């Protein structure tokens, strides 16, 4: 009962800014353009824009069903210059449970240049309308969140958020690829991407992707990102863009395999809770089927017993790998209290960072290994 | 009468930060490492905070400049964004008068909407330098020679004023010398940042920055927003210019050849108003020059006799010199900067400033010294027949 | 009814050869080692020279020996170069028996190359038992057979060519397995001495890399083959090597989409009216559908038809399509078409079936029914 | 009183096959097109039998050969099995006696069993050459100066031996020169080719070959089986040795500085037996080498006195040079040809050319000179101590 699966995915992805046309070579790839200049007697100069990130952008853009995107240096540069839309004086309202360099960007940087942040539970509609300022000039939301994946009514948020005026409202959607959720489609203005995880999906790549159908917010983002200048390698781009052509095979697996998983450690005995949003269990899970085609290979859950126990569990994985980062074609495993929040801890406890959770990006390997190693590391624990 | 030539240069271009012994396979040139994670259970976790192919390029510059540490970015602006950073609302930026167009507009339309005041000055002249600086003063950005016009700023004499008034940054835009040349941090200054577009990569095939500081707690400040604002490079590119660096020395050493010949060639050009290379001693402040550098580069910055129309006969009929913006490869540009690079500064800084309607800066390549006069001469009598 | 699916395929290609613990960052992506020359006898047996090995391609042959059920692989600078390090196995007055109808490349290397340095070449039917073993002399030193042929796709009983050629003692029989990938079929498994591919076609994927693979099991074959690989010098570049690695973690998901739109394309095109025959294996139309069930796990996107009418009808078939692209090659992410007679086999030919009216199609990962009304309408616009 | 350096090399080193309109884009330096497969409707149709990266490295090689054609390859190997693809059963090549370990052994051991018969002359006395020649010669195959005795071969009077005796190929292995400093169809050989790996690509990253040819039918001859043979090279190495190549001149100058004063500190000092350096005066060819050359590379080759336990402790000991095989980059490297390099020839053609014990090849980077020279100096003292 998902979301229908958005029409002509896979073609455009093949397809959108990959014109041969283009090329005196007719080349079916477009090539990687290095030139950082171009003779003028089109393009000036590779930061205000070049062949192969153009190629990308276009395409990234039909993917989130926008008109336009704008490619980055990474998903925290997209955030950056987002955030530089805005001036000394106006506020932003950030979800309280985003990720960790979202929220200590915000925190710890965009604070000491005039702004003014307000961490916001923006699952009720009580506390968002009551954060919600004449200085409200931003709304960041990600949905599912990283790491605890607490999920987001987007087209709820959208009409709370523009009925107060001049807002803009931005979605994160790095945990679901366009394949699995549109935000724009649901009243977002912003769909922004980390794709160093799944849109590129080969671990390879530092990137982020800015996707937006306003033309005004198109034409002050585009002129940021030159003058900011926090753009992309064009051989990032062309990686990216190859990556892109199996966006929608990688996702359906990550979704057949992370669902298993998550099935799998449900049922497990040494499994305290499962976070799935293809899990019925999911307390937003209807709202998930409402807004998304399908879900990603995330899946965090929390394992019975201790720190110790989540160690054990850890130490003994075999095709898991132990490290940060998402959504490759690899399967990773990751203790978010010691790996990534690990200077984070009061603001842990209330978002359930604590010894026992751990996070997976379920990768593409065969089911029955991913799920045989998980089976054999969790008897290594077995926790009381 | 230059300053000697910086020892070892050469030898720390080609081997720092390129240590065999680094690598399982004992790899002579280092690997270029794509992965944006690492295994755990010590070094590196996340390619955005760190990566090897990153950090050895880090090192081979930090050592070209003199310095403990280097940071890399993804262009030349973004390393003047996240040194901005360091800063905080009701702070001051002091900035040179003449900078590259992009520095201007960032300072000018982007930094002054967050609460930063910003003050253009020329800053080769102290009453007007000290007259701007004021307890709030926390950055002073200056370019030596600048662009386009190639004033030419004592920095050692900028970094004594600055210094005196407590704690304020220092930053020399290190661009147009590269560190075979200038070392600014050896002069007094906190920052040598860089266009590594131009020539530190040397090859018109990567946009990139790099920031050298000696100061420990501006390094862990600067490490701190490389990674908390991510306008990092990537190590393909990273890859690049390390491979760049090294024939920076051998590449610089033609520029100021082919500089030279061209800048004495266009001076004593009868259809040539001015010309202004640091190498001639025409230039107001070459004996300053000769203090603070150890040569000089391809850079070349001339007025045409004549318009405005004059000036685009010349471009036009090049055929050797290509028609582009950006500088620093081997190849040789020439380019218009009141309508092309600086044409988002204001038209009456620029009329100040001197970047006039016949205002043109060349670029010198590497290619054989005859051919690049031959097309500068043709197309000079072509725009005065 | 197809052969079960070759177990642990998917993790296999995703983890042989990727061990982070081989680098001392514990990359979980190994780097891409451009190094010519590598430091040798430091206090404390490792890499000499490229061409001889380094640590990027010995990555990629690890990972594909795994996958086609081998002990080595070697990598090549195209698949006609590994074709003709194979052939410098031999000596002069060695024969080969190679196949009536292989890929033009290879009947025109042993035809006007290798026959004029001692070598005699015969071409057979290898469909036919009797014809196999008449031609086998105490000469014949090497059996070259590819199955499904390029471009009719002709179906050879592996394990039986295997099974004669081995009777008569020192002979090498090789399977080009390009058309099937190792994901679909395993010639090795099946007897075969050598399987042998273009990796420029499904093995990479990504219409972006030109190499070569060869995979063997025997001792004594991969070590005379190791000796021509660093002294004739028909090496990939290690990036080559990094992207076609790249590419064959996802090997399983784009076959498995292949196989699905290829089964979909070749399913409608034998309804349709204007189109006269289809060759597809997977098809019980496939005068061989029985023994590619017997040998293979599944079946490749490549479809070939031919089209009623005449030449100028499958000009205008051509001309209007709009999604399959008119170019060569084959087993990239895009739909690709092609007209043998005047693209590939142009320097009759109707003795191997080439007509005027021979199509062949590459069957992408588009949306499938995109796919389908490109071939409906095209095939329309012929015959109105 | 070397030969004047050829004209416009460095211009055409830079722009040959980067002309910005060759793109839609008009970038200055060429994309790198991956693509293996083009749109049929006037270009391109499969990567391997040409793309544009490659097209443009190629046209740009020509150039600074001197020549009308050129073709890239996976190797400098790849380059040699190539061109000696052109021949037939029956047909006899001459090598020169000392070339690369790699040549030698190609020829030697696989070449010969496709019924073709190879002759090793000293063709540096070209008297011997003339001996050798017989109506079945179809290549001759020469180096000069040699991997790695750096004997010199008189190229033009090769030529003109080897072209009376009619249809006779004669390639020189330019890779220790490069065309900065040596033009050898300039001087009658009919191709010239490298091992790109070194001096050409320059930055020890790349492996690949390259061809230059004037003649029409061995260009056709050689076109056909670079597409037939497909030994050909990635288009990201195509651009990677064409941006190696923009500094070519800048790099073998620096290469000619350091070489020759490492050659002279080598001859003068007394812990080694001889230097062979083509541009000391000591070098027995040293005036043939001005009269077709124009200049000389970093390659320094010398014999250290003492034994085989005397040149161990000296490769052990160097701290800038570092202990690996190849040549022709930036960086400064040191072997030892008779275990690492040249071990493939046999011990007896080893004695016979010189390649013994003591012998030791260096390759001289774009280091500061005194590093180079001080790290030199200790090495020599640490095996021989004062
Ligand atoms: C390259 N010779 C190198 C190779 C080292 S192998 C132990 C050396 O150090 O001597 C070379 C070649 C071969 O070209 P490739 O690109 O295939 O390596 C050919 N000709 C000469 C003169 C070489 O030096
Ligand atoms: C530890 S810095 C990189 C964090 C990474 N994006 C993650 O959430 O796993």
């Amino acid at each position: 009962g998902f979301l229908p699966h958005f029409q002509h995915f896979a073609t455009q992805a093949i397809h959108v800014g990959q014109d041969p046309e283009q090329w005196t070579s007719r080349a079916v790839v477009p090539p990687i353009s290095l030139s950082t200049t171009f003779k003028q007697g089109g393009f000036n100069y590779s930061r205000s824009g070049n062949p192969t990130r153009n190629c990308l952008e276009k395409a990234v853009a039909a993917l989130d069903g926008a008109k336009y995107c704008l490619a980055f240096a990474s998903g925290l540069a997209a955030t950056v210059t987002i955030t530089h839309l805005l001036k000394a004086g106006d506020q932003i309202i950030c979800m309280d449970d985003v990720y960790g360099g979202t929220n200590l960007y915000f925190r710890q940087v965009a604070s000491e240049f005039g702004l003014k942040i307000s961490f916001v539970d923006c699952s009720k509609i009580k506390l968002l309308e009551a954060a919600i300022t004449p200085e409200t000039k931003l709304v960041w939301i990600e949905t599912p969140t990283n790491p605890t994946q607490k999920v987001i009514d987007i087209e709820g948020c959208a009409h709370i958020v523009h009925k107060h005026g001049d807002i803009i409202l931005v979605v994160d959607n790095t945990f679901m690829s366009p394949y699995f959720q549109r935000p724009l489609a649901l009243g977002a203005d912003i769909s922004m991407y980390s794709a160093t995880k799944y849109m590129n999906g080969h671990s390879d790549v530092v990137m982020g992707l800015v996707s937006v159908n306003c033309e005004s917010l198109h034409n002050r983002l585009r002129f940021l990102q030159n003058s900011l200048g926090a753009v992309p390698s064009p051989i990032d781009c062309y990686l990216c863009n190859r990556g892109l052509k199996t966006l929608h095979v990688r996702m359906e697996k990550h979704f057949k395999n992370g669902m298993a998983v998550a099935q799998f450690l449900e049922s497990n005995p040494w499994v305290e809770k499962v976070i799935y949003p293809g899990l019925p269990s999911h307390p937003q899970h209807e709202l998930v089927k409402r807004q998304c085609t399908g879900c990603t290979g995330m899946v965090t859950f929390y394992i019975k017993g201790t720190l110790q126990h989540a160690e054990i569990f850890l130490k003994n994985l075999k095709l898991f790998t132990l490290a940060v980062s998402l959504g490759g074609f690899e399967s990773l495993a990751e203790l978010p209290a010691i790996m990534t929040h690990a200077s984070v801890k009061n603001d842990r406890d209330v978002l359930g960072i604590s010894d026992t959770l751990i996070r997976l990006s379920v990768g593409l390997e065969d089911e029955e290994d991913l799920l045989e190693d998980l089976d054999q590391a969790l008897k290594a624990a077995h926790p009381p």
